[PDB]
């Protein structure tokens, strides 16, 4: 009766490959783009950087969008979240996640997920939540991690996303500094980049628990 490592939406073989493939292409295009190389000094400390190798730590199997990290019940609020009706009712159910953008930072590379109202019901409201969630609506950090730097944890991907969103609401994202096939590229500075997709990418996933 102990909880899983974490709850979340796990993409199907099909959707996972599609998103992973898209993420890779983005890292290759972004790494080659001139506006990116122009700011390489703000990306790494101490040219041409292959981002695919930079984000060497990548999800082993299928991609996923985490909701509540439970650490088998050792995480705060893990017990209260798992006992919600909406969680038990939604357990094993199919969902469609809307990917609105892909982003890159010195620490992580991931995809922004925009949760619908029904999906937000499965989002945690635990006491100890990120502080970057000030003014930004709940579920704003929802994301799919695509890769991380060598000494970075995937939990950082949500934090990086919030920081990027915090900058967009302030109107400091500036105007596109380039234009990729799937959409416009934005430079937010300090090594942060955001590809806003012209057309939202829909991925199919199943809500469930991963027990490691
Ligand atoms: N202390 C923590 N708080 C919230 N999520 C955590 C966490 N430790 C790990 N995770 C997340 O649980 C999942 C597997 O560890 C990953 O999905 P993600 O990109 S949100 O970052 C990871
Ligand atoms: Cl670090």
């Amino acid at each position: 009766d102990f909880l899983p490592l974490y709850f979340g939406w796990f993409l199907t073989k099909k959707s996972s490959e599609t998103l992973r493939k898209a993420g890779q292409v983005f890292l290759e295009e972004l790494g080659n783009h001139k506006a990116f190389k122009k700011e390489l000094r703000h990306f790494i400390s101490g040219e041409k950087l292959e981002l695919v190798s930079y984000f060497g730590k990548r999800p082993p199997g299928v991609l996923s969008c985490t909701t509540k990290f439970c650490d088998y019940g050792k995480a705060a609020g893990a017990e209260e979240y798992a006992q919600q009706e909406v969680v038990k009712r939604s357990y094993g159910k199919a969902f469609k996640l809307s990917i609105s953008a892909l982003f890159v930072t010195p620490k992580t590379a991931g995809a922004q997920v925009v949760l619908t109202d029904q999906e937000l019901q499965l989002w945690p409201s635990d006491l100890d939540k990120p502080s970057a969630s000030e003014g930004l609506p709940p579920g704003s950090r929802a994301h799919v991690t695509l890769g991380c730097a060598a000494d970075v944890q995937p939990v950082q991907t949500g934090l990086d996303l919030l920081d990027i969103l915090q900058q967009v609401k302030g109107g400091s994202q500036g105007e596109a500094v380039g234009e990729l096939p799937r959409g416009k590229l934005y430079s937010l500075g300090k090594g942060r980049w955001m590809l806003s997709l012209t057309k939202k990418m829909e991925v199919k996933a199943i809500f469930t628990g991963y027990y490691g």
